[PDB]
């Protein structure tokens, strides 16, 4: 037969894992693989578990989307030693010569696009400022946060050395903005506390936020002090993963952008690799340089991400049959 594929995402309380799940799956069998799909519910020491009976089992291929990839050094060396191909899927897995490929989108553009929203919707081309803005990160042990947050600052710190932004914190970088396991909880705790400290004189304009869960979060703590009314409107806050409930905060006039990541097309970036690897060809890339993993640079497909506001979201999200209408009323 073709081979099983072993597939093992991070968790289910962010959205989009059981969307990538469900389509690398539909995917793979429509191409006649057998699949082991596998969520771990944040538990590294499980997600490692459940990595390792897929090797045990003799799968052909590992499509991995890791909540802590250094963590699967051995692992992977194992899978190596039985010839098993590992696609990092999303987030690279770090500190391992064991990784093949890598399929993910734009990361460094997503942090660009999350950024100029902000940027755009402030006027700061047409010199207006200055605005006071507050930075949140991803996880640090997610290689793909230092993207988001690299690729933002590329947009903002121009403006911040400029002084037309000013982050009244004065809390920068991933070792201070950074928010451990993407927790809304936290994300929102954080929040609080910058408002506690900064903003009892002063207004918040923007929050650059990396994803939809810790937005939701943002926003309520900013609602928590008065914002959101028709007196004191809410900060300009970006996203990420168009959530279903950031989707609709966006619509209601609140959140006011996120990043559409198409994990429809990151599947099929998957199944081609996985194709290529099965027929013994080179799978398609089109980045080998960027991608450093600490071991070497993991040859990667990128796909492009899109920018959604409450002006494009039914183009973007429903036309393209990503939701159906009444999922967003
Ligand atoms: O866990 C998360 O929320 C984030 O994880 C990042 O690695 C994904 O690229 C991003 O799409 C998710 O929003």
């Amino acid at each position: 037969d073709k081979g099983s594929v072993g597939i093992a995402m991070p968790t289910k309380s962010s959205a989009r894992w059981i969307d990538d799940g469900n389509n690398i799956v539909k995917q793979l069998q429509e191409a006649g693989y057998k699949t082991d799909l596998q969520y771990a519910d944040d538990d590294i020491p499980n997600q490692l578990s459940q990595i390792e009976n897929m090797v045990t089992k003799g799968v052909k291929v590992l499509v991995i989307a890791s909540i802590d990839g250094t963590t699967l050094s051995d692992v992977l060396k194992q899978a190596g030693e039985q010839g098993i191909k590992v696609i990092a899927y999303d987030r690279l897995i770090r500190n391992s010569g064991d990784v093949s490929y890598y399929a993910t989108f734009d990361n460094f553009q997503v942090g660009v696009l999350q950024a100029t929203s902000i940027t755009d919707k402030l006027g700061l081309k047409d010199g207006k400022g200055p605005f006071n803005i507050e930075l949140f990160g991803g996880s640090p042990d997610d290689n793909n946060a230092f993207f988001f947050y690299d690729g933002a600052m590329s947009v903002l710190k121009p403006y911040i050395d400029s002084g037309k932004l000013v982050v009244k914190s004065g809390q920068m970088g991933m070792d201070k903005v950074g928010t451990l396991r993407w927790d809304p909880a936290t994300a929102q705790a954080r929040m609080d506390n910058l408002l506690s400290a900064y903003y009892t004189d002063a207004k918040v304009d923007a929050v650059l936020s990396p994803y939809d869960g810790l937005s939701i979060g943002i926003i309520s703590s900013l609602k928590g002090v008065g914002y959101g009314t028709k007196d004191q409107p809410l900060p300009v806050v970006s996203g990420q993963d168009a959530e279903v409930p950031s989707v609709k905060s966006i619509i209601a006039g609140e959140q006011y952008s996120t990043i559409f990541k198409d994990t429809r097309e990151l599947a099929k970036v998957t199944v081609n690799m996985v194709n290529a690897v099965m027929e013994g060809k080179e799978p398609e890339v089109n980045d080998t340089k960027t991608y450093e993993n600490g071991v070497k640079v993991v040859p990667s497909y990128l796909l492009k991400p899109v920018a959604v506001t409450k002006e494009n979201y039914k183009q973007v999200l429903v036309d393209g049959g990503y939701y159906k209408e009444d999922q967003l009323k």
